[PDB]
Formats: structure tokens, sequence, C-alpha cells
């Protein structure tokens, strides 16, 4: 049958001391809430009930795409009046899972064997075990069946030693939902409806609550502020990078180690330390990427070399190509196989051919080379002062001497040859070879100030 | 009523296998010793007796401004003993809390607490509850009252078994102090006079002695050798780390987060994995800095982003500029808002106005450069061989083309236009525009050797 | 009395998802395999039979220069089997040691202890102690012998609480290995012959079996996949780190520092995080070592500050020099004392004299640069088109210009003199002054088209 999810995403979260609203701090470069609602997608939901409120001016902007129900909470009564608004949208036969936008490490693997065990007309309930369970709401079992949620503040010393406590997180049908969300009351210290009272409720109608228990406790944890971010964060990496070696990608040290979005791999790939890897990254088999690097949105082909401390974004990247150290790629730098870029090299918005090399103090922007080229060191591809950034066309086997200046609009083509220290201001063609003619002046005899 | 201190600090810390003496080894770029005397000021000690001895010129010469009295000892002779050669100079009427050079994790809360514990006439005692407390010496308490420090080798199998043990720090008045310090032996197997011993003296003239319980035992460890200094280093670190996160600030990682000196920061800050803050550093609101950064003695304004690998020090950035990557901010750099330094630029006593690029493999020294310019790829300040190293001044509104060599001292005034790969040596007026006239050899048909 | 070695290598290592073999997988930069190899040479071993198979091809590649016997194995028939093919080469006076190629962190230490234990006739197995035990063959003694080794599937429930196991490491004589090896059988679930029954044979016998328990277990751990041997790395690499802690290096966070080769260290060196040390580096006195650095292969004499972001390369470095940051010495760099190489500078297969600057944005290669010489930024020796590298020769106290063009072959003599922008390709003479003369176009009231 159907499911639809419900995420609680409406607090202020006052203890990260900041502009943003609770579920919009990321993790791992997403913010927690999209985290949630991606697994609930994962899960196959229909139906994706957002239930927002403080900070909803940019909620709905950091969020626009998402395809969620924009719910909005005026008022905190507590988890069942919550998802009592999203409620008249629920249908009746479909299952509805509850979830939270500050919990955002809860898997789709724990949720199938949540919704796996929701008796018909029942409740799966997700239940963790804490060695010390002291301020959690206590599982109370009858025979093997869950009966109620004893709440720290009430439980006897008996209770209190009982180490299975709620998540909160549950799975029930829609019209179970419209009816058990009706009859919860709050007449209690805080004064709000709570979503733990329909396991009561549950077992009154005769109507089983079986519960299941999370794998990790780290899949239930909210975070409320920075310190407790930054340990989701860790324990995010750490299985990021666990899976990723036991895949068999070579990660020198997986305590340093960032995953920042998706990586796909070939064989044999080794990523040495204080790496970080955004947005969507392809490595081909035999990928070396050493330490300090930073690949944003790349796709790096077979037997590809990345030396120390060079930063790569929206690239392409041919195999058997070394790149770095200290290189830097920006966005639309497409490397062809066999390529060469070295020490204190910026390449933006070019195209580099097979073989050629680019290897020391060099810029290149918004510009076509060709293959087999020897671009010199100190080497920069400018403008003229005023308006838009025009291209630089370099050809197949093009020699350009250390030092010049290349100033687009400009076309240098097929086997030229450019000697060190010249600027280029109109086109080179085909086997031309130009030298800068120089005027020195030479002093004997001068004696330096020493 | 009023505090004096008095710290130990005079050990040889052979274990280190260093020139420098034990307590001038630092912990978060500031001598251990610092620490300790620095607490003691927060604390409000009126005087602070520094015992110190091995490596005393040296004391002298790193401590030469802190406020201490400096006291030499010339055998070691036990603890008493130590702080028996300050007794002289302790008031009968203030209060003198035992603090160690080596230990320098001590906090003021914690010594306020011991403080207030204090019963006239008597003393407080810093302890500490320890799972294997084998070596230490286990405080007996009769009633409430603590009567006796046992040492190991003198315990029973009774007093094995008690956690609670002497950490070394206590608090008495002076008066009290002079007279028992006076009545303290030496007869044992080290032949040592011990401080312990002011514990029994006390409770032999009917004066009570308060035990207080330090918050972490890394307060009172000590560092003998470099490991457990790193240990310090660390547990320091993510305390600090900790602190920040708390108080709202985004650290990616805190074991991968190091601050040596002091942070004001903004709301919303954020800093991504092995970033290094040194000295006195002020974030605004919303700065976000990236992987690999070090700043040290820095302002930085609201909204800035420092991206990876830049390197700042004893510099002031202005509110939305952007530094980086791979940029070099040296002292007396100043960059006005809104300003963009880019990869591979080294910036040296200098001021960049409103607005302004300086943005591929430039150096910009000694320098002044108005608002709204275009600094080009390749540009150098530069000076004749001889003395001293003269300025470059460049107006409002300038465009400076790639590879210009300005060649101080020299003026670029208002609006003025310097062509890629221009000399200059003379001053530029407003609005003029200087080009470089090449001489160019062309050879038609030049086969390259390939 | 001699010894020898049997390693078993022969493993596929399946679960690294490799075209590598199992032992050939570094940690600290050098095959699991080798290190057990360079262990049993420390040891004194006369002989060492490498058992081997899977990607035999690939080890006798990586593994050529081993002073080892290669053993081929066709097929897996247990431990036992695969000792025995090594069996004919022992002597009958030798003893043998048996070790595993992917159990890389086993120790001289402890394998001395062993052979030590070893009673005459008899077996010295290494054993450890582990609070889980489960799947771990149980250390069965009887009195304070070792009379067998019971597997888990077989153990009753007396023997499963036996917290000692077997690690599979032992040593026996040679003519016992073959007499006891032949013994061995197969009729088991695995239908494999197992070394763990040269136990049971020896006591039956009245030879004597005595155990030797292992250090830490890390010792006799197997990788058997990339996330088992990045735990082997951290722990190797810690203890690499606290020896040099306790030795006096001043490691400022042992969890971010890598030691891959071998270091040789003066007193008070100084290495801030996240530095990389590869192949065989020397330190001398009070060197420091700045964040993110990388040595590999150099040798840096007393006093040396190396500043952030410093990559470096079969390179020698003489006392008081100052590197960095961003500064990348690559093979054949050689600094004299009191050298100075800045940011954004690359030095290749060159010498530089004593007291001479080259501070930013600058590539020499190929070249030799004299004593007290000024390299100013953007510097950059260059060949002409066409074949090999070569030299530009640079005598004492010379200064060259900023942006100047070094065309090599060339050679500049004592104190020369070479103006910012020029072009060097004939040969400058002792005490002469070239500056380049340009050709400037000055036009007045240029509107810039802002
Ligand atoms: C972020 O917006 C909300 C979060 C809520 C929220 N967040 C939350 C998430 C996870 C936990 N985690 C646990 O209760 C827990 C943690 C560990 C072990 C057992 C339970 C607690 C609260 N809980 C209840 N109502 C909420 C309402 C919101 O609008
Ligand atoms: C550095 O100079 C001195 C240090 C001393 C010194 N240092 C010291 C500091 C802290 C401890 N820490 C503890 O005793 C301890 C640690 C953990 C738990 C309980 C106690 C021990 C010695 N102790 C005694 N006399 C000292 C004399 C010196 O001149
Ligand atoms: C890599 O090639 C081989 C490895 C083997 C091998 N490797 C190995 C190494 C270490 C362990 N470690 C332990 O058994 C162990 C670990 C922890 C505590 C106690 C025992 C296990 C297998 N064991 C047995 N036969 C082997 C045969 C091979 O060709």
């Amino acid at each position: 049958k159907a499911l639809s999810a419900v995420i609680l995403a409406a607090g202020k979260g006052t203890r990260m001391y900041s502009d943003l609203p609770k579920v919009l701090h990321t993790i791992a470069g997403k913010p927690m809430v999209k985290h949630v609602i991606d697994t609930a997608h994962q899960l196959g939901s229909e139906n994706i009930h957002l239930i927002y409120g403080h900070g909803g001016d940019l909620m709905r902007t950091h969020l626009a795409n998402e395809q969620v129900n924009w719910v909005l909470q005026t008022e905190q009564l507590g988890t069942a009046h919550a998802v009592q608004q999203a409620a008249p949208f629920f249908k009746d036969n479909e299952n509805i899972v509850v979830l939270y936008g500050d919990a955002p490490l809860i898997t789709k693997e724990t949720l199938e064997k949540l919704i796996e065990a929701k008796p018909e007309n029942g409740i799966a309930l997700l239940t963790v075990n804490l060695d010390n369970p002291t301020g959690y709401g206590r599982i109370i079992r009858e025979n093997g069946n869950v009966v109620a949620i004893v709440e720290q503040k009430d439980a006897n010393a008996e209770q209190l030693n009982i180490k299975e406590v709620n998540t909160g997180v549950m799975v029930s049908d829609g019209a179970s939902f419209k009816k058990w969300l009706a009859r919860v009351g709050n007449n209690n210290a805080q004064g709000e409806y709570y979503l733990t009272d329909l396991i009561a409720l549950a077992n009154q109608d005769n109507c089983q609550v079986v519960a299941v228990q999370a794998t990790d406790v780290m899949e239930v944890e909210g975070a409320n502020n920075r310190l407790q971010l930054a340990a989701l964060e860790r324990y995010f990496q750490n299985k990021q990078a666990s899976k990723l070696l036991l895949e068999g990608v070579m990660i020198y040290d997986p305590a340093r180690f960032d995953l920042r979005g998706t990586l796909e791999h070939g064989k044999d790939v080794e990523i040495d330390v204080n790496v970080i890897i955004e947005g969507n990254v392809k490595l081909g088999d035999r990928v070396k990427i050493g330490t300090g690097c930073v690949l944003k949105n790349v796709v790096i082909g077979n037997d590809v070399e990345i030396k120390p401390y060079s930063v790569l974004e929206d690239s392409i990247v041919g195999e058997k190509a070394a790149i770095g150290p200290f290189s830097r790629l920006r966005p639309g730098a497409e490397l062809a196989a066999e390529t060469h870029v070295g020490n204190f090299v910026e390449i933006k918005k070019s195209t580099v051919g097979k073989g050629s090399k680019v290897n020391h103090l060099t810029y290149v922007g918004d510009s076509e080379i060709g293959s087999n080229c020897n671009i010199g060191a100190g080497v920069i591809t400018c403008n003229y002062d005023g308006a838009n950034k025009f291209k630089t066309i370099i050809g197949d086997d093009v020699f350009v001497g250390s030092d010049t200046q290349l100033v687009a609009p400009v076309k240098v083509a097929n086997g030229a040859t450019i000697g060190a220290g010249t600027t280029i201001t109109r086109d080179v063609g085909e086997n031309e070879l130009v030298i800068t003619r120089v005027a020195q002046r030479h002093i004997q005899g001068w004696q330096r100030p020493i």
C-alpha cells in the first residue's frame, strides 16, 4: 500500500544562535531537512507534508524546488497537534511515517523495517536502547506488545531501569491517524498534545503496537546546537568513508576525509589525507588524489594523478592527465587525455587538447588550446579594458614562449612558435614564428650599491 | 580578602629533551607557565610569586614583561621548601593559592570554588577522583573532614581503594603558610619537605581542611614530555572548539580546528576543516573560512569569504571582500569593502580601495591602490637595485594591464589605463593611456623541431 | 642458533576489490609484506621463504629486489600445507618463525621474546588475550603448558570462556617442522591442513609448547579489506608519532601527522598539523615545519623554518634557510645556508648559493645561482623550442630585476645588474648593467569605458 511522510521542521533552533531556521543547517553540505525529504522519497513517499513555521521565508527560498506540501504551524502545541495540521491530507488507506527535520540521519533501511513491522490498523513504533535512558520516554511492554510510553517524571523505580526508549518515529495508516489525533488531549505540565498518546489509544481499540529498534542511536538524535550538529557530521562522514573503504576505495585516513554530495568511483582509487569531495564527482580507475585537494562537481578519467593542494570545480579531466601540485581548475576547464597542468596555474572556461602542457605560473581563461602545445611559464591570456571577455584560440602543436601575453580576441594557428616575452595582439598564422625584438642598454663597469 | 599566587616553575623537564626549560613549552601557542600566570591574574591575584631555576636565563627573556616576583630556587628539596622561598613575601591576611607551571589547564572557575571553600584559618585542598588512583596520594577523610594525604607506598589495603587523590593545589592564608611551612620536615626516602604535610599540621591546630573536586582531571595533569603535552593541547583545543560551537560558530570538524590566541566572532560564522587561528582575530557576521586557511592577527568584516589555502597575517579585510584560494596577505595588508584578491597573489604593506580586484599571479607591496581598480594578472610592484623599498601610488578607477611592472617610487593618477607588458617608471597622469610599442620579427614557414 | 622465516603471502584479497594482490597494499607507503620481510631481516633471518600465488607477476615486479626464496603455491590447502612447500629448504638445526604477509605490524621485539621462549625441540606459540574471543582458536593449557588449540565450533561452554587465543605465529626448529608437517591431516569441514595441529603433535612427542603473549593485538591483526587496512595505518602512525614525541619532537597533533619512511631529527624540532614526511628525511636542530607541508627525501639543516603549504622532494636545504609559504622544491633543488625561497616559487634541479633570495612568483630550473643574489619577482628560466633543457649560470652578487626571462644556455657573471622586464639571451659580464629600453605610446585624455 501507499506511503506518505510528515516531517516536523517548524523549530527556531534558538541555541544555534543563527538567523537560519533550525533545519536549514547542513550535514555534508545538505540542509538537515533535505536529508529527511530525500530519505522519505527513497522510501517511495507519495506526499511529503512539511510542517514549517520559524524562518518560513527562508525555508521557502532554500527548499523552493522540493516536492513537499507546505503546512504552516502558527503555534507550538506538541507533536500530535503539528501532525494533525497535515492529517486532513492523509489518505485513509495509505501508511504515514512521522519524521523530524532536525534528526537528519534516519535511514531508508531502518524505516523499511519499521513499515514492514506495522500490523494492520496498528502502529509501528521506532525505539532504541540506551545505557543511560534518563530523560527519555520508557517503552512499556506487556507480554511482547508495546502498551505505553512512560515519561521520565512519571516512571517508577522499576520503569526507570527500562533501557528501551521512544524515538518519536512511528508508522500508522491515515484513517487511524485522523481518528486517534482527534482523541489526544493536552492536560499536562506543558499543555501540549503529545504523539506518544497514540500508543495508548491504539491498545484501547484492541489494535497492536509493534516496536522496531534503530540500528544506531545517531539515526534518531536531533541537533539542537552546532556542537551536536558537528557530532552528527562526523558520524555521517565516518559512515560514508567506511562504505567507500569497503567498496575498495583506498582512503588513507577516513577521519580526514569529507564527502559532501555523491562519489562514483572505479577500482584502485587512492585518496590521501584532507581531501574534500563536493557535489557530483566521478573518478575513473586508478585515480590518485594527493593531500589537501578539493574536487567539486568534476569528472576525472582513468589513471589521473592529482597532486597536493589542487582545487578543481565544474571541470573535466581526461585519462592519464597530471594535475598539480597547487593547480586551480575553475568552472568550464576541460583537459583532454595526457595533459599536464602544474604549480601556480589557473585554468578557467578553457579546453586544453591532448598531450598539451601548462606547467608554471600561468593563467588561461576563455581559451581553446589544441593538442601537443607547450604553454610556457608566466603565460597570461588577457583582454582589452572595456566590455566582455573574448576568446583566445590556439591550434595544435603550438609553442608559446614564457611570459607571453595573449591578448584576446586572437588566434594562433597550427605549428606556430612564439618567443618569450612577446605580446600577441594580432593573429598568428600556421607555422609562423614570432619573436620579440628587444632594445637593451648595456653599461660596463657598473658597481652595484653593495 | 586579598589573594596572591605561588607558581612552581623550576623544573628542568629532562624528558622533553629540549634546550628550553619545562614550563616554556607551549599550549595553544602560549607557554605553559603563561597559562597559569594569566589564570592567577584572572582570579585577581595581587602578587604572583614565580619559583624558577632551570633555564633561568631563558625564563627571564621569554617572560620579561610578566608581573611576577622572581624567586630563584637553587636546589630541589620538595614543594614545601619551594613555596617557603616565597613565604617571606606573603601577607599574613591574604589568601595564597599554590599552582604548578607545568599544569597549564587549571581554570579560574575551579580555583574560585576552591578559594570559597577555604574555612577561616584553614586550608582548601583541590582533589580529584581517579578510576585507577595507583601512585597518587590518597585523601583520608574522618567524618567529612580531610585529615591526611596518604602516599601510595604508605597506604594500607583499605586506603588503596580510595579513589579521591591529591592534586597538589591548595589555598591557605599567609600567616598559616609561614607557620606550617616552618614545621615541615624532610625525614623521608627522598629527603624532601612535602607540602602535603600541611594537611596534618592544620588538623593538629584544630584548623579545618576542606576538599574541593576538580571538574576535569586534565586541569591538574602536568606535562612531563611532548606526548603528554600533545594530549593537553588536544584537550584544550577541543574545549575551545566546543565553547565556540555552543556560541554558534559553525566549525565543520572541531578535531581539525586550532585556536592559538583569541577569537571574537559574529553570528553565522562558518569555519571549514584544518583552519588555524592565531593571535588576536576578529571575524564579523557571516564570515566563511575555507579549508586550510591560516589567520594570524586579523580583522575580517561582515560577509567576507576566505577561500581555501589562504594565509593572512596582521591584515584588515573590509565587508563583502573575497579572498582566495591561494591568497597571501602579509603584514600591513588593508583591503577595503567589496575587494577581490585571487589565486597566487601576494599583498604586503598595501592599501587596496573599495571594489578593486587583484585576481591572479601578482605581487603588490608598499602600495596604495584606490577604488575600483583592475590590477591584471602578472602585475608586479618592484624597486630599483639599492636601498629602501619605496611606494607605488595608484589612484581610483585605474586599469593596469597584465604583466605590468610598476617600478617605485611612482604614481598613477585617477582613470589611467596601462596596456599589458608595460614597464612603468615615470608618473602617469589622470586619464593617461600608456601602451607599450613592441617590435616583433615575423618569420613565415618556420617548421618546428617536432 | 640460526633463524629463517616463512611468510604466507599467496591470498587474493578479494574484499580489497583491487587488481593488486592482498599483501602489496601499503601501510606507511610500504607494502604490507615488505613490513614483514624487513622485520624478519631485523631478527637476523638467514633465509626468508615467501609463499606467494595470486598476483604472482605483480609480486615479482614489486618485490624484485627482496632477498626472499620464491615458493609458489598453486592451491589453498591450509597453513600447514603452505608452510610445507617451504619445508624442504629448512635446515634441521635452525629455528623457523612463521609469519603472515597481511599482518604487517608484528614487531621484532615481540618475536625476540617468542624465539627466546621456545624450548629445545619444542614450539613457541604467539598468543593474545581478547575480551570477546568469539571465533578464534582458544588456547588450552594443562598445568601451565599449552596442550591444544580448540576452534570456536569445537569448544565447550567452559572453553568458550577462555580469553587467550591463537595468533598463528609460532617458532620451532626445522627438523621438527619437517616431521610434524608430514603428520598433519585434512579430515575437517574445510579439507585443509592446519598448522594449529603442530601443538598437539608436539605434546604427543613429549615436546613442550610454550606460549608468549603479544604486546598489542594490532601486531597480529590481518587486513582483509581497506577499512581494516586504514585501522592498521592509523595505529601504526600513532605509534610512530608517539615514539617521536617521547624522543622530544614537538608534533602539535599526532593524529594529524604522517611518516611514510624514516625520519632522523635533532633537538627542539617543531612539526605543525597536517605534515607528511615521506622516504628518507633528515631534520637538523630547531627545524620548524609549518602546517600542510610535504617533505619527501630531503635533508634540512639546523634552524630552518619551512612555512605552510610547501612541497619539497629530493632536495637539500642549508642551515638558517627560510622556505615558504607556498614554495615548491622539485628534485635536485639545493639551497645553501641563509637562503630565502618565497610564495609561488618553483625551484627544480638548481643550486642556490648562500644568502640568495627568490621570494615571489618565480621558476628557476637547471640553474646555478651564486651567493647573495636577488632574484626578483616573476623571473623565469626558460629554453628555446627544440631539444634538451640547458643551463642558466648566475654568479655571486647578481641583481635580476622582476619579470626577467633568462633564456638558457646563458651566463650572468659576478656583480651584474639586470633591469626589470628584460629578456636575457646573451651572456652578461662581470659588473655589467643591462636595462631594457622600452618604447611607449602616451595618449592624454583617454576616457576609460566606465
Ligand atoms: C525541527 O522542528 C521540530 C522538531 C521536533 C522534534 N525534533 C526532535 C528530533 C529528534 C529527537 N530525538 C530524540 O527524541 C531521541 C534522541 C536519542 C534517543 C532517543 C530519542 C528529539 C526531537 N521533536 C519534536 N517536535 C518537533 C517539532 C518541530 O517543529
Ligand atoms: C615545573 O616546575 C615544577 C613542577 C612541580 C610539580 N609539577 C606537577 C604538576 C602537576 C602534577 N599533577 C599531579 O600530581 C596530578 C595529576 C593528575 C591527577 C592528580 C594529580 C604533578 C606535578 N609538582 C611538584 N613540584 C614541582 C616543582 C617544580 O619546580
Ligand atoms: C596473505 O596470504 C595469506 C594470509 C594468510 C593468513 N593471514 C592472516 C593473518 C593474520 C590473522 N590474524 C589472526 O588470526 C588474529 C587476529 C587477531 C587476534 C588473533 C588472531 C589471520 C590471518 N592466515 C592464514 N593463512 C594465510 C595464507 C595466506 O596465503
